[PDB]
């Protein structure tokens, strides 16, 4: 359709001037047809354009891949979401963390895990020691606190269950099964020329730094085509291997609610159609930064939509999809813009189409 380009230009393009963003890639998939819109530069200093080879950091959108990896492991019988991490990380047995189940970790309800590890935690030993000393605060399962260490520990345990380091689970099993050609935990030499610079608030060129359990929490890099294939698989998984179909399905099941937000595995779920403010509320300070007491799902929505924002210091991402409309959108920038702007522009676009 000849209006998709026009709508993306009206709603996403103004954001480059407004936030002084060097480079953007916006993708729409509708009725199994992909549209790729590219703006500006992957590297300011090299005068290099954004294109279908441009590799961006996904930030917390990496969590969706962690969730899928976990779904895949559940369905090959390598793990159960009622398990505890001590069953795979031997050294955590019988510590208080070994009362938390894998689901509770993946969905941020351990009752005492913060957004980030302390700056001081860096090596594997410091990570191990962090979880050994862990003690509860809220009743386990009762409180959602959005957390890198929580899902990161899930990710490490999933990898353990598959006897392979986490980067190899994604690069050798999960990415290939999704048909992705250029998605990485570690960007190889051969593709470094395609890796965008990110840009901080002082417009300095930056890329993500090493950190503890970074890969499963925020550590994947991808292109617009690949992310459009990931959305397709989410929208239309029948074409994909059975294994990966079951994984995908697992990531769509809502597990509990926080007001109008349903927490699935990695993805955030809403009743469709969702009001704009519903979508904005999921990225509110109250939801992202503060603990919130969860409830069981009462209303099981009949028609669902799903989203997830992601950031690193130099990059913004947003991904959204609506199965009932066979439509989805992906936005990638090499500078952060406010989450509310990403959400609102996608809302206007996806409603305008149908
Ligand atoms: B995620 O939800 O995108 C997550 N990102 C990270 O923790 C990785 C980063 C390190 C430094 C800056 S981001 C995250 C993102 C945000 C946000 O609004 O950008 C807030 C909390 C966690």
């Amino acid at each position: 359709d000849q209006e998709i380009k026009k709508l993306v230009d009206q709603n996403f393009k103004p954001l480059l001037e407004k936030y002084d963003v060097p480079g953007m890639a916006v993708g729409v998939i509708q009725n199994n047809k992909k549209y790729e819109m590219y703006y500006g530069l992957q590297s300011v200093q090299d005068k290099k354009a954004v294109n279908s080879n441009t590799i961006f950091e996904l930030g917390s959108v990496s969590k969706l891949f962690t969730a899928t990896a976990g779904g895949y492991a559940k369905n090959k019988g390598k793990i159960s979401f009622d398990d505890t991490p001590g069953k795979y990380w031997k050294e955590l047995k019988n510590t208080p963390i070994d009362q938390v189940n894998l689901l509770q970790l993946a969905t941020y309800t351990s009752g005492n895990l913060a957004l980030q590890f302390p700056d001081e935690v860096q090596t594997d030993q410091q990570v191990l020691t962090f979880f050994k000393d862990w003690k509860p605060k809220n009743p386990i399962g009762e409180y959602r606190q959005y957390s890198n260490p929580s899902i990161g520990l899930f990710g490490k345990v999933v990898a353990l269950s598959m006897n392979k380091p986490f980067d190899q689970v994604l690069e050798k099993t999960i990415f290939p099964a999704l048909g992705l050609k250029h998605s990485y935990v570690n960007v190889p030499k051969t593709q470094m020329q395609n890796y965008a610079f990110g840009y901080n608030q002082e417009n300095q060129p930056i890329r993500v730094n090493p950190g503890p359990l970074d890969a499963p929490a925020y550590g994947v890099k991808s292109t617009l085509p690949d992310m459009l294939s990931f959305i397709h698989a989410n929208l239309n998984p029948q074409k994909y291997p059975t294994d990966i179909q079951r994984a995908i399905n697992e990531t769509h099941q809502g597990r509990y609610q926080v007001n109008t937000m349903y927490q699935a595995l990695g993805w955030e779920e809403f009743s469709y159609p969702a009001t704009l403010q519903t979508l904005l509320d999921s990225n509110s300070e109250q939801i992202v930064m503060k603990p919130n007491k969860v409830t069981a799902i009462s209303k099981e929505p009949s028609v669902k939509m799903y989203h997830k924002t992601g950031s690193t210091s130099g990059f913004g991402t947003y991904v959204v999809f609506i199965p009932k409309e066979n439509i989805g959108l992906v936005m990638l920038t090499n500078k952060r813009i406010p989450n509310e702007e990403r959400i609102k522009a996608a809302y206007v676009v996806l409603n305008a189409i149908k």
